[PDB]
């Protein structure tokens, strides 16, 4: 299921970034890894119930996992977060409506094979841009299991029992995110509750200018409040493939530079900023 490491064969370079337990980099047998030390005695109950289910996960679009001091080898993603690409520091680069919907493609592809695991479906919860890291020049995206108010679903954080459809919530507000390059409820701020409270009374994010109608379709029916009534990762992976023929060019690195600047979107309305003239373009060629 897993290979049996010690600390002895690993070689700490630096450190990454501070999640729940601190990440550091590292290279292993030729092969550049990401650890996640441990360095508390009630963080280590956390890898018992997660190793077992982590070993058991094997996808393209999951994070691939690779003892004293207790670690988790997993593999390094040279690209960073998804939320690094979009929102982090300058230089910021260049993406576009390819390269927005691949991700989202990819993303839906991972928690519809969490979400179709026996005996029981595993649900990743926290789906957010900082959980989806990139490799390939930031072409291939990777979900990673362990402010989240912006993408949970209002059931959630209602005290309800779940269900999976909150990934699917949380999956359409990072469709709007990505194609905006907007983070989503900005203009709220404040402490977490006050995004809860909006999410809760039915404030979503704006609508989108010049977005195709089928796009905008499947985004408010992720968005809707009744779980029952967004669609399944089943059927958003499948209508997110056959919109791919319409998005050529995904598979080009992320290499170009992009300075920053936001117009703010008054009217409750705003800009994408991918550009979607090419799918108008190659939908009338199939359409008519
Ligand atoms: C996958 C779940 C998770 O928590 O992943 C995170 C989140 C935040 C920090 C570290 C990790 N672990 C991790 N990281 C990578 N690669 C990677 C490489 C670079 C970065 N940074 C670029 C520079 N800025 C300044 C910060 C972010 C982040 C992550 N690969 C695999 C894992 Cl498990």
């Amino acid at each position: 299921s897993l290979h049996m490491i010690d600390y002895k064969e690993i070689e700490v370079e630096e450190v990454v970034g501070r999640g729940a337990f601190v990440v550091c980099k590292a290279k292993w047998r030729a092969k550049d890894v990401a650890i996640k030390q441990i360095e508390s005695e009630s963080e280590r109950k956390a890898f018992i119930v997660e190793l077992r289910q982590l070993s058991r996960v094997n996808h393209p679009n999951i994070v691939k996992l690779y003892l004293n001091p207790v670690c988790l080898v997993m593999e390094y993603a040279e690209g960073g977060s998804l939320y690094n690409v979009l929102h982090g520091a300058e230089p910021l680069p260049y993406y576009t409506a390819a390269h927005a919907m691949s991700w989202c493609l990819q993303c839906s592809q991972g928690v519809a094979y969490l979400h179709s695991m026996q005996p029981k479906a595993l649900i990743h919860r926290d789906l957010k841009p900082p959980n989806l890291l990139l490799v390939a020049g930031g072409t291939v995206l990777k979900i990673c299991d362990f402010g989240s108010a912006a993408w949970m679903a209002p059931e959630v954080f209602e005290g309800s029992n779940y269900s999976e459809k909150c990934d699917v919530f949380s999956w359409g507000i990072i469709l709007w995110e990505v194609i905006t390059r907007r983070k989503p409820f900005d203009e709220i701020g404040g402490p977490a509750f006050r995004i809860m409270w909006a999410v809760h009374n039915g404030t979503r994010p704006p609508l989108i200018k010049n977005l195709p109608k089928p796009i905008e379709s499947l985004m408010t029916r992720c968005w809707s409040k009744d779980p029952s009534q967004r669609p399944s990762m089943e059927e958003i992976v499948k209508i997110m493939t056959h919109l791919m023929r319409y998005f050529p060019g995904a598979d080009e690195p992320l290499q170009y530079p992009c300075q920053h600047s936001l117009p703010p979107g008054e009217d409750g309305r705003v800009e994408p900023y991918v550009d979607f003239a090419e799918f108008y373009r190659l939908w009338s060629v199939d359409h008519g």
